[PDB]
């Protein structure tokens, strides 16, 4: 890492009062309370870095993190957090693996300083009240990870057994942290401390080779080197033999998923499930200790805001008793208490004297006024409080400083904020430059430094004095089918899956995709045809089964000529578009480029790639029509400022029409927050604004006053008027009314227009309208955004009450889905009684309009704090400070609705909670216990997830066609929608099979891929190519994932290249009678070409009323007889056949090697 405050903080130890506190702490004293600001608590820890490694207290995580990211630009990767636990020490809900990945690797390194392979040496460890107070076990750090290295000698099946121990979970395909896959020889592994998975491939007993891979294509990411990876636990215990018999034992005290005997059930197996971190006390007893034992002897221990430290243990002892009475009480089990209690969190005092006893002094650091303790010569920096008298005084402060000869540092944390300081301070009379980072500034010039500090600090001791920009500102900063599910065959139609078997017939070993119609007939499907199925999504209601009749071609053609409506709409709004008139925009504004800095975040490369493809069309003479795709929390509002800037830059004006006034207000806030400091006057008209401001200010628009206005359906009213209006934003479109969706689609040719939605369209649709409808969708994260944690099982109050609690204590909302409206008031009622300090406020769609968005008005201004609201309510809602969701009679919701449910929360920095709750009066039915158990599990759920890409579908369509989605499939539909949309788009410029049965034992070993929907793909993959290119990219992607091709895959893709050759010159089949010959079916021989076959063919002949040339096969040698060509040397044959009877003469071959 870079340290780009380490000579500013240098600079500031020329102080001697820390000069003093390095001396005094030298001799490691009892006790040492020292007193200032809080912005010198980074200064103070470098202090007690000189002597030594250190243990920082902060009372919230915020607080640490602060603190991190501050100590981590003056030592870098030698200061490391020690996080918190996202869950209390009894919840039965398991914290996140990156968290305890990383407490664990940092407690790796308290014990091993010197091991180069987990960091430099630790010099500042950081950690929250919580973690300070929380014991764990003293076997932890004893516990052996996974080291894998090149060279090193260890064996493929003893790392899988060592790594499910770490509780890894072995599945599929990996794609979040703490999964492991294994195919022959490779086995892929995602450390849950780690940036990237590792793929890692061994050469008998010892790692071969080492790469990096991404998630997405799971292929390898050369760019990137990997010397050593080290893989530590997944959950702060071991999985032993020990804790599966104290597992079983309790057991048979309690012999559904929610339950505790169906945790111990599957913990006498061996398998980690969530709320384990409950049993420890009874699963693997031991005397616990606490974090300050895992520091080097001597370490000492600096509290920060003691008094604040000890308030946040008070709450933190008093939360975690009330999840272990909740979550453990004799009708939550149907366990001794106190035994579980040697886990829980320690008072503030047991941890005082834990860390005395242990040899690491206490020492406290306090901004509140104290005779006993030692001041330092330090206080906090001026803030500008978003004056401007204020900011020019501070300006003034530091020109008459450096005049002084003293020195002065303006550290700026944002990015692309710095140039725009030195410019503020040009303009108060005062020289500066942008300091190099790590520098310190020099003697009568201030110094703009990029780094990261919350505020400032002046040490007159130092002659120095330090500003920060929030001073200055005031901001701070794969076709997977199960036994029984219905797949869609494009030549027969909706039939059953059944199994995967493989018959060898005719001297060649073949796997076929079992089917069932009507159980009379079951459809084999060969390896080649793969590309005609896809899973039926789409009805609901499973429709029948088809048969081998002439009805399926009709539902066909029913589909085609119902698409075809469609696609014509399509490309007769493009057509219609582009042919009109339409103003185009000028070049880019100088304010713009100045608007862009104000942009407090990184944009992401989607987003900026978007950026220019919005700018290109609003500069082109075209009316622009784009979507922008994308779910929540994305660049995608940014783009709507930076298009609705250029367009009031250029005379124009801007309209952003909403579905809410909801959206109204916060649109609105994020345009007025952005376009201040500028004169772009910016106004709302939603449902609650007076007539005195709607009418005169916001509707009063003729004389052109207001640039930019967001609002709603108001704005459609007869009455309206714009004086040279030029762009038009409309943010989820399909939530108008039909009245009014009318309007929005008829202004698309007559003004540029741009709009945004979160539903996103599946990647075969948004390439196949790629020239019909102009689409730009980002899917590069700005941060990533970590998993809620999901607890399912049954309803229990006090449950219910702890996580609600949990949430208002951090001051945060609350959603608690009731879906039944006619019985919503008494669901109410039951949350109040529970939680009787919280304002507990019911929303639906029976309810009528004016209530419901008042009452969601209040909800997002903070009125209220839990939403009694139903499904419908909820998924139109972005509450960003609601991240506890809480959902009664879970198995009354398809498994889609709770996917929905749960996303509209934990979408921010802070993690989101999310509890699914069946009732505890009636015993669960058979539909909902594996769905519910699906929703737990972090394949089942890829066809809810479809179901997700069907309504967006239908909005960008512009029509439901419910009857036809059925009855032949979505994938089918989609398909058809684009073969239809290339025909109409191809006509407004005025513009199969291969069978092969040959002895060639063809076909992807099980020891290769063992994953049949891995394989399947794979077979997928390289039918549907189409040029050498193509199944070159195919053997390259296999061979990164699997490993080598086997005999098998190399014949196999050599067959693949025939069915390529066959097509160029337009064969259909080639088979074998028997041993002794072969047939080519579709090939017309003109006289010449029959002199060539019986020429260097003899004993072929040529049947010209079939087209069929039929030719007897070599033999291998010229022995007595016995075999005949097979395999790859028959491929090539046959390959070399058809070169010449079609003039080409062998010379264009390739699949030698394969």
């Amino acid at each position: 890492v870079q340290t780009p405050i380490a000579g500013l903080v240098e600079l500031a130890l020329s102080d001697p009062s820390l000069q003093d506190v390095i001396r005094r702490a030298a001799d490691r004293p009892a006790d040492l309370a020292l007193v200032g600001p809080a912005s010198a608590r980074v200064l103070v820890a470098a202090a007690l870095a000189q002597n030594g490694p250190l243990l920082v207290v902060a009372a919230t995580g915020r607080e640490a993190d602060e603190l991190t990211a501050e100590l981590r630009g003056v030592f870098g990767d030698s200061v490391a957090l020690f996080p918190s636990w996202e869950t209390l020490p009894h919840e039965r809900l398991s914290p996140g693996v990156e968290t305890v990945g990383a407490r664990l690797m940092l407690l790796r390194r308290l014990a091993r300083p010197d091991d180069e392979t987990l960091g430099a040496p630790l010099r500042v460890v950081v950690t929250t009240t919580r973690s300070l107070l929380q014991p764990m076990a003293p076997d932890l750090v004893d516990i052996e990870p996974v080291t894998l290295s090149v060279g090193a000698e260890m064996e493929f099946e003893d790392v899988v057994a060592r790594l499910v121990d770490l509780s890894y979970t072995r599945v599929d395909m990996v794609g979040k942290r703490g999964e492991f896959a294994v195919r022959g020889g490779i086995l892929d592994v995602f450390p849950p401390t780690a940036e990237h998975p590792v793929r890692v491939e061994f050469w008998g007993d010892e790692i071969s080779e080492m790469r990096a891979f991404a998630i997405a294509d799971q292929r390898s990411i050369p760019e990137v080197p990997v010397q050593t990876v080290v893989a530590v636990p997944c959950r702060e215990l071991l999985m032993t033999d020990d804790v599966r018999e104290r597992a079983a034992a309790l057991a048979a005290e309690h012999p559904v998923p929610g339950t505790v005997p169906d945790m111990l059930a599957k913990l006498a197996e061996g398998i980690p499930v969530d709320g384990m971190e409950a049993l420890l006390p009874l699963l693997h007893p031991i005397e616990p200790t606490t974090l300050t034992r895992h520091l080097p002897e001597g370490a000492p221990v600096l509290v920060c805001d003691p008094e604040k430290v000890r308030t946040r243990a008070a709450d933190l002892i008093k939360t975690g008793r009330e999840f272990l009475e909740a979550s453990w009480s004799t009708a939550a089990v149907g366990i001794d208490l106190e035994a579980l209690g040697a886990s829980g969190f320690v008072t503030f005092e047991e941890a005082r004297e834990a860390a005395r006893e242990g040899g690491h002094p206490w020492w406290t650091l306090s901004q509140l006024s104290d005779e006993s303790a030692v001041e330092l010569d330090i206080r906090s920096a001026p803030s500008a409080r978003g004056s401007q008298h204020n900011l020019e005084e501070i300006f003034a402060m530091l020109r008459a400083h450096v005049a002084t000869g003293g020195y002065a540092a303006v550290v700026t944390p944002g990015i692309g904020t710095a140039h725009r300081v030195v410019e503020q301070l040009g303009e108060a009379d005062t020289a500066a430059t942008i300091l190099e980072p790590g520098t310190a500034p020099k003697a009568g010039v201030v110094g703009v430094l990029k780094g990261p500090l919350c505020s400032g600090v002046v040490l007159p001791g130092a002659n120095l004095v330090i500003i920060t920009e929030t001073d200055l500102t005031g901001n701070r900063v794969p076709l997977a089918l199960t036994a029984g599910d219905l797949v869609v065959h494009d030549q027969h139609g909706i039939g059953k899956f059944v199994e995967m078997t493989e018959r060898v017939v005719g001297g060649a070993r073949r796997e076929y995709l079992v089917l069932e119609y009507a159980g009379t007939d079951k459809l084999y499907v060969p390896m080649d045809s793969l590309d005609q199925l896809s899973r039926y999504v789409g009805g609901e209601a499973p429709s029948l089964s088809r048969l081998g009749g002439s009805d399926w071609a009709n539902t066909k053609t029913k589909a085609r000529r119902a698409v075809r409506e469609i696609a014509s709409e399509l490309v007769a709004l493009y057509a219609k578009r582009q042919s009109a008139p339409g103003h185009a925009f000028g070049p880019d504004t100088p304010w713009q480029a100045e608007m862009e800095d104000a942009f407090g975040f990184t944009e992401t490369i989607d987003q900026l790639t978007a950026i220019q493809e919005v700018k290109s069309d609003m500069e082109k003479p075209v009316p622009m029509d784009r979507v922008i795709c994308g779910d929540v929390g994305y660049g995608k509002t940014e783009i709507a400022v930076r298009a609705a800037f250029k367009a009031v830059q250029d005379g124009k004006q801007v309209a952003v029409l909403v579905p809410t006034t909801l959206l109204a207000d916060q649109h609105l806030q994020t345009f007025t927050n952005r376009m201040a400091g500028f004169p772009v006057t910016v106004k709302g008209l939603s449902r609650f604004t007076d007539p005195a401001e709607s009418r005169a200010v916001i509707e009063g628009l003729k004389d052109g006053s207001v640039d930019v206005v967001i609002g709603t359906h108001r704005l459609l009213q007869t009455g309206v008027t714009w004086k040279d209006l030029g762009l038009i934003i409309v943010d989820e479109e399909q939530r108008f009314g039909v009245e009014h969706k009318e309007h929005i689609k008829s202004m698309r040719t007559h003004v540029d227009v741009l709009t945004m939605s979160a539903t996103p369209i599946p990647r075969t649709l948004e390439m196949s309208l790629a020239g019909i409808r102009e689409m730009s969708t980002i899917l590069t994260p700005p941060e990533e955004r970590y998993p809620v944690l999901t607890y399912v099982g049954p309803h229990d109050d006090k449950q219910v009450a702890a996580a609600l609690r949990r949430e208002l204590l951090r001051d945060g909302q609350a959603f608690y889905i009731h879906n039944r409206v006619r019985t919503i008031d008494e669901a109410a009622a039951r949350v109040r009684q529970l939680v009787p300090e919280a304002r507990v406020v019911v929303a639906h769609g029976q309810m009528n309009e004016e209530t419901l968005e008042k009452t969601v008005e209040g909800f997002w201004n903070r009125e209220y704090d839990i939403l009694v609201c139903t499904t419908i309510v909820e998924t139109g809602l972005d509450i960003s400070n609601a991240n506890t969701l809480i959902v009664e009679r879970a198995d009354t919701f398809g498994l889609s609705q709770l996917h929905q449910l749960r996303g509209r929360v934990g979408r921010s920095r802070e993690r989101g909670y999310a509890y699914f709750l069946y009732p505890p009066n009636k015993p669960l039915t058979e539909t909902a216990y594996d769905r519910l158990a699906t929703i737990a599990q972090n394949a089942g759920m890829a066809v809810a997830m479809k179901d997700l890409e069907i309504r967006g579908a239908g909005n960008v369509l512009g029509a439901e066609q419910s009857g036809h989605v059925a009855g032949v499939g979505f994938d089918l539909y989609v398909r058809l929608v684009g073969e239809a949309v290339e025909a109409y788009r191809a006509a407004a410029d005025g513009k199969k099979d291969v069978r092969i049965d040959l002895p060639v034992d063809a076909h992807l070993p099980p020891e290769y891929i063992g994953s049949d929907r891995l394989r399947l793909e794979a077979y997928r993959r390289l039918a549907a190519a189409a040029d050498d290119d193509a199944v070159a990219s195919v053997v390259d992607e296999l061979i990164d994932r699997y490993g080598p091709l086997p005999e098998p895959a190399q014949r196999l893709v050599a067959v693949a290249r025939l069915r390529l050759l066959c097509r160029e010159f337009g064969i259909t089949e080639i088979g074998a009678v028997s041993a002794s010959t072969v047939r080519l079916s579709p090939m017309v021989l003109p006289d010449s070409a029959q002199l060539r076959l019986k020429r260097m063919y003899p004993g072929g002949h040529y049947r010209a009323t079939t087209s069929t040339v039929q030719v007897p096969l070599p033999r291998a040698g010229e022995g007595v007889g016995a075999p005949r060509i097979r395999d790859l040397e028959l491929v090539q044959w046959v390959a070399g056949l058809v070169l010449v009877l079609n003039g080409k003469g062998q010379g264009d071959v390739d699949m030698s090697k394969f």
